[PDB]
This record gives C-alpha cells, sequence and structure tokens, in this order.
C-alpha cells in the first residue's frame, strides 16, 4: 500500500493506493450520473526503446487487504519499443472508465476506491493517480 503523496513512484512491483472519487460525489453519489467517471494515471514516463506494460485493477476500499483478492480489471498501459527523432523518453497518460466498474464491484456508495498497478515489463515512472469527470 502506497500513499497518494508517495507519487511520483517507480513501478518496480505491484502497488495499491487509495484514490478519492470526485468531490461532487461526496454530497450526492449520483451526481453527474450521465457523465463517465474517469481514472487518470498521470505522468507515465519511460524510455521509448523499452517495451512497457502495466495492468490496472480497482477494488472496494472497504475490502480486507489481508483478505482474498476482489480486484477488478480496469485497463492496461502498453508501449511498444521505438525510436523518436528528438526524444529519448515518452511522457504520457492513461484514462480508464470507471462508471460500470463501480456498479459491478458494488462500490458506488463509497467515497474512494483502491487502485492497483501491476507492472508486467519495462521500467516506468507513474506521476500520479486521480479520478475526475
Ligand atoms: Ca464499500
Amino acid at each position: 500500500v502506497v500513499a497518494g503523496t508517495e507519487f511520483p513512484i517507480s513501478l518496480g512491483s505491484k502497488i495499491s493506493t487509495v484514490v478519492k472519487r470526485p468531490k461532487q460525489k461526496k454530497r450526492s453519489k449520483k451526481a453527474k450520473e450521465d457523465e463517465e467517471e474517469i481514472l487518470v494515471i498521470e505522468g507515465i514516463e519511460f524510455d521509448r526503446d523499452v517495451a512497457v506494460k502495466f495492468d490496472v485493477y480497482v477494488n472496494d476500499v472497504d475490502d480486507l487487504p489481508s483478505g482474498p483478492d476482489k480486484t477488478e480489471f480496469a485497463g492496461s498501459f502498453v508501449s511498444v519499443p521505438h525510436s523518436h527523432k528528438h526524444k529519448k523518453k515518452m511522457n504520457t497518460i492513461l484514462r480508464l472508465g470507471l462508471t460500470d466498474l463501480l456498479e459491478e464491484i458494488e462500490a458506488e456508495d463509497d467515497d474512494s476506491v483502491v487502485v492497483t498497478l501491476v507492472p508486467k515489463f519495462g521500467a516506468v515512472k507513474i506521476g500520479g493517480i486521480k479520478i475526475e469527470f
């Protein structure tokens, strides 16, 4: 488990972190219900000649971390190795839709969720994680 203020981090192993839902959800959990709630993984940085892949999962913040795995796949970041005429590195972002996922895991009443990042290959830095509309 990693605190939100621990980012930026090097994703050398599987990590999880508690991510707050958007502020409007605090007063009314159905605020902005016809808009997609989006998980944003910011400041993804790596050398372009290194293949990168990490997978993203979400679980209910109230689950026991010492208990069985209840994580739900949300998406993946993939980069294929390449060269670039004036950049050694790429600095990018990943956005994943959460609205259906939160309904499926039955966490739509919660104010935060747990986001797990699972590195598969490649050295990569993660700048930050947030949820917004
Ligand atoms: Ca819950």
